[PDB]
């Protein structure tokens, strides 16, 4: 099981030894820290805080536990003992802690504070940066949120512009990661913060999550279709790609069918098979069920561009409002391979120039890591013989890696921006209220958003 | 409770529909394919997935009508395959009809061979095969981590042999400082498991406790570590008590060895007049089994490092090695945990070795960018069973000949020369190459072959360290 204890970077272990003597306080926050990414969607905190933080998570088996692996992890006795029966006497197991943090979904420039953390109990001064690994872990679904915000916004822009609307905006973008992620844990977060942007998606795990951890109105947050992979075409055999083709539209006439389609030749299997031998049974097609055609090698724009000329002759194109092309309802396209934001970017842009319509097209979906928006937790004020101090580090060689200093709080500017004050300023009240909300006091979650406020919260500007 | 049928990607829960009719047999492999350099790929992982995920009755009455309720609102259609796992589950007792076959764990073998086979046991489960795709690719991750680190592994050996004239403290030059990095808690035991593979300490406990209950060592425990500072332990002192901060820290821990990050401000004023000047008499004093170990963490890490050695050389007795390199007194290291991928460690080898530095003097704290496809990772059909015959299948499109897979039934073989070689369409069976080195590991819900960690570990050394 789980053990909150065995949760931490191992040195942290050593930390209560090492801070001041008589420190009663220790105060810390976390930030996208200011240097593409300029606003970012905090999302992800209340799993962790649900998942992990709350409730009695420290018992004396969680505690004997600890004892017995940091035995021999250090070669030595150094574990905490008293301070965890402390908490596990005093508040039945419970963190003393108190979280504030900006609502989820919020979106928020580069250098706020966005969550802050503190003990509650001056006898758990050392619990502050002990949980700062796990919460430090919302990087993930922070950066994997944002990154998915600025996908759509591209996609949002050029759909807007080649067909005057944003209709399916939410579907253009779908979710095939699951099996290049990490794990199965990182699969259900990854998904869940996709899912705060679009509602496609093959990774189920998003689902659940969703459901258990933030709920919405509806059944379920994400939708898929039915869709072939190379094995459902290749195992018919190398001459008979056309019959695994004709039984696999057949077996689904009547709801959208996604087809990968470049097993062999891409460009043979839309012109020839598609485009004449199966053209009958495509042209009959709903407008409801589309066939999907999915090219999946060569050059991500090159090879949309060509597969659309393709169908563009064989298939009757009719000219939009706008005057950009675009093929008959009962036909699309996916291209899922390669597609990143810069790739995104450059196949919209390259449809747009040849006067295809963003319509016509979908993408599915990479390396996100902690230092893309710069996530980071820092101790910003301390208390030690009942003498509050501002702290803060500022490294010499890098003025990109100083931290704030006092006590935060964050606010609406004049103009109805974000602002974030330091040193205890907030209080001054020059500056309104304080827009961050505690969320997690003494082992309880006291604050919570449905997984449909945050969409809403998240949206973008072009939506709203 | 995790389910099964809810752990693959959607579309695959409506390829029982696509399959040519009167399919017995779908066999599947995993290789990491050769690309036109991380020429050779340690395979470990799999035991972890088995153990986990596949292993035993994963099959229920309430874990099919959970999937059957769900699917039902994720297509807006029921397309759920409700009888073939009732199968499973009335047949089997819910445990999965199918056979695996791998490597064993540790091996170091090179690009474009098959590192396991997958295929079901029952023709009514001909779908099974390629369903538990997605969990199994999933492998990709501890094979990249095991990778890299050991491809790490060998540019330190290598620099630290010449400098040095042995390899004495190999295991513990490269640290795992990745937990708050990652993006789970699951990732977190995985990938410092994997790191574990090669190298001996750790800051992710995570690591430890899934080595323990899925691979298991003689040893209490795989990995190892220090007391050490964050930035908080010393800013907390206050901006002008960063000495003090320092001073408290050594001597709390006097008798052990300590790492102690010494930028907050100013790095190099830390380590000519804080360590080097004020507090030197607490530091001269320590025992060889408790030295200092200086942390820089930011600024260019190999200016950073250089200019570090070069100060703290000129504050404490260094020593010429026999080999003609400078070596910082044994109470005295460093440790270079700031933007260390593989690119970067070697670039801070290959300088310090310029500028006369023994590689004795520093270890390293480390994925960032790993993915799937660094090793191209992938799983594929290559062999079906219809109306009783085989054929063997495949992928060749035509815009990538790199992403062509392998044709019909699959064996690994020694060959003559003592490298590897992957024989396709069944040719195995002639049986001019030895003996298949695939292992039935999986059969029908059983784990049916286990290696230790530290068998593990053995399997994935240096040949280096072999010499």
């Amino acid at each position: 099981e789980f053990n909150i204890l065995l949760a931490t970077d191992s040195y942290k272990v050593t930390h209560y030894k090492q801070y001041p003597p008589n420190t009663s306080k220790v105060y810390s926050y976390f930030e996208c820290r200011e240097k593409k990414y300029e606003e970012t969607v905090f999302y992800g905190l209340q799993y962790i805080l649900n998942k992990y933080l709350k409730g009695k998570v420290v018992t004396k088996e969680k505690i004997q536990e600890a004892k017995d692996v940091y035995k021999e992890h250090f070669q030595d006795d150094v574990f905490n003992e008293k301070g965890w029966n402390y908490i596990l006497e005093k508040y039945d197991g419970h963190l003393p802690i108190e979280i504030k943090a900006v609502p989820e979904g919020f979106v928020i420039p580069r250098g706020n504070v966005l969550f802050t953390v503190e003990n509650t109990d001056p006898e758990c001064y050392w619990l502050t940066n002990w949980i700062e690994t796990i919460l430090v872990q919302s990087w993930y679904p922070i950066t994997v949120a944002t990154n998915y915000r600025e996908q759509k916004k591209i996609l949002a822009k050029y759909l807007l512009e080649t067909s005057g609307n944003l209709d399916g905006l939410e579907y253009k973008l779908h979710d095939f990661g699951y099996r290049g992620v990490s794990s199965q844990e990182t699969a259900g977060i990854g998904a869940s913060a996709h899912l705060v942007n679009f509602k496609g998606t093959d990774t189920v795990a998003g689902l659940a999550l969703i459901k258990k951890y933030y709920g919405t109105k509806d059944p379920v947050p994400g939708y898929s279709v039915p869709a072939a992979e190379h094995s459902t075409i290749t195992a018919w055999g190398k001459d008979h790609e056309k019959d695994a083709f004709e039984h696999i539209v057949t077996q689904f006439s009547s709801v959208p069918v996604s087809v990968v389609s470049d097993s062999y030749d891409i460009y043979n299997a839309c012109e020839k098979i598609w485009g004449e031998d199966l053209r009958h049974l495509i042209v009959s097609r709903s407008t409801q069920a589309p066939l999907i055609i999915r090219p999946d090698s060569g050059n991500p724009l090159d090879t949309v561009l060509k597969v659309l000329e393709i169908l563009g002759k064989k298939f009757p194109v009719t000219e939009n409002s706008k005057g950009y092309k675009l093929l008959p309802p009962y036909l699309r396209v996916i291209q899922g391979d390669g597609v990143d934001i810069n790739t995104l970017q450059e196949i919209v842009e390259g449809m747009k120039q040849k006067m295809w319509s963003i319509e016509n097209i979908a993408f599915g979906s990479q390396k996100l890591t902690r230092d893309l928006l710069n996530c980071s937790f820092k101790c910003s004020y301390v208390v030690t013989n009942g003498l509050g101090i501002n702290v803060f580090k500022d490294p010499v060689a890098d003025p990109n890696k100083r931290s704030k200093k006092g006590r935060l709080s964050l606010h609406r500017t004049p103009a109805g921006n974000f602002v974030t004050l330091e040193e205890g300023k907030g209080d001054l009240e020059e500056y309104g209220q304080d827009l961050l909300h505690t969320v997690f006091k003494n082992g309880k979650v006291t604050k919570s958003y449905s997984f449909d406020e945050i969409r809403k919260n998240a949206q973008l500007n072009i939506e709203l």
